[PDB]
């Protein structure tokens, strides 16, 4: 897999950021992932938590995985990095994601981010509480 550089255009929720890659607008949605709704416990916080994320970054970077790009509903698919640090980990190790939509041929980061969320869960953080 390779990271490849994007600009942020504007957060929208825990798990969707929109991204302008390539000169075109994007919006994409963290693969392996799933926060709640914002009308949900732990929403706005999941919410809040990849805005400041991504709007802090100096870089934000895309990684594909190796299978689909785009889901049924026209978002791309990716892992989503800001200053180095991936968003689709950050949630699940903060208990403001778990692991989720775990797809065959789009799952590279998968025991990477069950690491993560079975600390989150031993910690009872936030979901887990
Ligand atoms: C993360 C992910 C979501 N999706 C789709 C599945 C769900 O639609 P269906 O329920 O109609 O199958 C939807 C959930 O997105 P959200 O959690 O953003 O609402 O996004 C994919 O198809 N592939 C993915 O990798
Ligand atoms: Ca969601």
């Amino acid at each position: 897999l390779h990271k490849e550089p994007a600009t942020l255009i504007k957060a929208i929720d825990g798990d969707t950021v929109k991204l302008m890659y390539k000169g075109q607008p994007m919006t994409a949605r963290l693969l392996l992932v799933d926060t709640p709704e914002f009308n949900e416990k732990y929403g706005p916080e999941a919410s809040a938590f990849t805005k400041k994320m991504v709007e802090n970054a100096k870089k934000i970077e895309v990684e594909f995985d190796k299978g689909q790009r785009t889901d049924k509903y026209g978002r791309g698919l990716a892992y989503i990095y800001a200053d180095g640090k991936m968003v689709n980990e950050a949630l699940v190790r903060q208990g403001l994601a778990k692991v989720a939509y775990v797809y065959k041929g789009n799952n590279t980061h998968e025991q990477l981010l069950r690491k993560a969320e079975a600390q989150a869960k031993k910690e009872k953080l936030n979901i887990w509480s």
